[PDB]
């Protein structure tokens, strides 16, 4: 058929990266300065953890049903949804600043969390509906990389924002609602944008294929099928539960970073911020130079098996160097853990959409993230209250043995795959 390329793709892919970005923010600002917010609402290192584990929560059981909505309401609905639930969710955080409304900023993280679901998806959807056959990975790259820089960012900023002045209650109240105003401006404007810019599709197909999947008519599907079909996959199965080790071990290290750092460098929560950053930027870097090795070699399950081992030496290096009293060794053994660790996601994501070529791709990537979600809600659990009992070395022992174990069901896999 006829088939053109609209330029508000650009803006559609713009807006998204951006309030997508946001979101990546609001998850991880607490845990950053996690101590602060601790002196401040006057709770345990465990709630600021959980600050962080309701993104991971609500994902697992709203995925699904997310999907089917996406699918049957098309790309417009869901993207205002999770532009205006992160904007109530960052207006609603802006009313609790203060020592007694805790309850308060934990229901703004939950609608940030609900916001959630219906984000991490998008980016191949929007990809497919707006970008023609050469510019869909780019573009979906470019998605992903807008989560990953707001995390990045989310560990930048909230420690330049709001210095730890416990002496001072006044002060600390002043710089967390200067960062709440913030973040909600930043995504009331996001939201208006997305009203008023996102469309459901362009006027013409961006593709020849996605020509044909507007001219096929829909066909019902059923999730519980394809995700039984799925289980019945073993190298899907091991695959996702790899996936799903090195995610939670991510989240898990970037909620318990501040923990960690503050153990043994006292007055480092700036320090600690850029190693987050420095960890999500290698992890980007090498997110894109895996991409490219794999897309030249197709190696599925060299490449995969490499980079899992590489990541589980960077995690034990991390672990015996924390503690030395240098933070420059922390910053590379940091950058080196990220680069390894945050590459192989896109890699995993691959093999197992390969993997499973039958099955949709929606059902196996939400199969993924919900991996993610729980191993990083149960390694953020452990991890936290093994530092709280004998010291980070302790929790990063159990990561170094489950990144043990994730790399021995890598290996297993069986897979002549390309
Ligand atoms: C709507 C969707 C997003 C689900 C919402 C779920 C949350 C509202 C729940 C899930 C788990 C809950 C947490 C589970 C365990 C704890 C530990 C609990 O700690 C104690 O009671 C002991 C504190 C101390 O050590 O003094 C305080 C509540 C808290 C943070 C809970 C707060 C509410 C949470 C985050
Ligand atoms: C990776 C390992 C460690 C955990 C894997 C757990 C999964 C098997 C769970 C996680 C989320 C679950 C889903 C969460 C929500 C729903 C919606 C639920 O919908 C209904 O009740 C109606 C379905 C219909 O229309 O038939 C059906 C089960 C399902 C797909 C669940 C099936 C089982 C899932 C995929
Ligand atoms: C796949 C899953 C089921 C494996 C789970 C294994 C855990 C039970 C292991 C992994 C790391 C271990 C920890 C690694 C290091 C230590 C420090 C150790 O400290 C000491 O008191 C002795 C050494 C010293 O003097 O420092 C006490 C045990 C403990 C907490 C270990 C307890 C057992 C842990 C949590
Ligand atoms: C996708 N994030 C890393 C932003 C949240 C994990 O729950």
């Amino acid at each position: 058929p006829l088939t053109a390329l609209s330029p508000r793709r650009f803006v559609v892919l713009l807006i998204f990266s951006l309030y997508s970005l946001v979101n990546a923010f609001q998850w991880i600002q607490y845990s950053i300065i996690s101590n602060v917010f601790e002196g401040f609402y006057g709770v345990t290192l465990l709630h600021i953890d959980w600050l962080s584990m309701v993104y991971m929560l609500a994902y697992v059981p709203l995925i699904f049903p997310a999907t089917w909505l996406l699918d049957t309401r098309g790309l417009r609905l869901t993207a205002l949804l999770g532009s205006g639930l992160n904007c109530l969710g960052a207006w609603i955080k802006c009313g609790s600043v203060q020592q007694h409304l805790f309850w308060v900023t934990m229901l703004g993280q939950c609608l940030c969390s609900v916001a959630q679901v219906f984000i991490l998806g998008l980016p191949s959807r929007i990809a497919s509906v707006w970008f023609g056959p050469k510019e869909v990975s780019t573009a979906c790259a470019t998605a992903v990389l807008g989560n990953q820089l707001g995390t990045a960012v989310g560990f930048l900023l909230p420690p330049v924002l709001v210095p730890n002045t416990q002496n001072d209650t006044n002060l600390l109240a002043c710089n967390i609602s200067t960062m709440f105003y913030g973040t909600s401006a930043v995504a009331t404007l996001l939201f208006i944008l997305t009203a008023i810019a996102f469309k459901e599709k362009p006027r013409y197909p961006p593709s020849q294929a996605q020509a044909a999947l507007q001219d096929s008519p829909p066909e019902e599907y059923s999730y519980k099928k394809s995700i039984r079909n799925l289980f019945k996959n073993i190298p899907f199965v091991l695959l996702l539960i790899t996936y799903g080790i090195m995610t939670g071990a991510f989240y898990s290290v970037s909620t318990l970073l501040n923990q960690m750092i503050l153990t043994y460098y006292e007055g480092e929560e700036v320090n600690a911020g850029r190693i987050g950053l420095t960890l999500v930027v290698a992890g980007m870097v090498g997110s894109i130079l895996c991409g490219l090795w794999l897309d030249y070699t197709k190696t599925y399950k060299q490449t995969t098996l490499i980079v899992y081992i590489l990541s589980f030496i960077g995690m034990v290096i991390f672990t015996f160097t924390l503690d030395l009293r240098y933070i420059i060794i922390v910053f590379v053994t940091g950058g080196v853990l990220g680069f390894f660790m945050t590459g192989y996601l896109p890699l995993g994501f691959e093999f197992a959409v390969e993997i499973t070529y039958p099955e949709s791709e929606g059902t196996s990537s939400g199969l993924l993230n919900a991996s993610a979600q729980i191993f990083g809600i149960l390694f953020t659990l452990a991890q936290g209250k093994l530092t709280s009992d004998y010291g980070p070395k302790a929790g990063n022992i159990f990561l170094c043995v489950w990144m043990f174990i994730g790399i021995i069901l890598t290996a297993l896999i069986k897979s002549d795959l390309r």
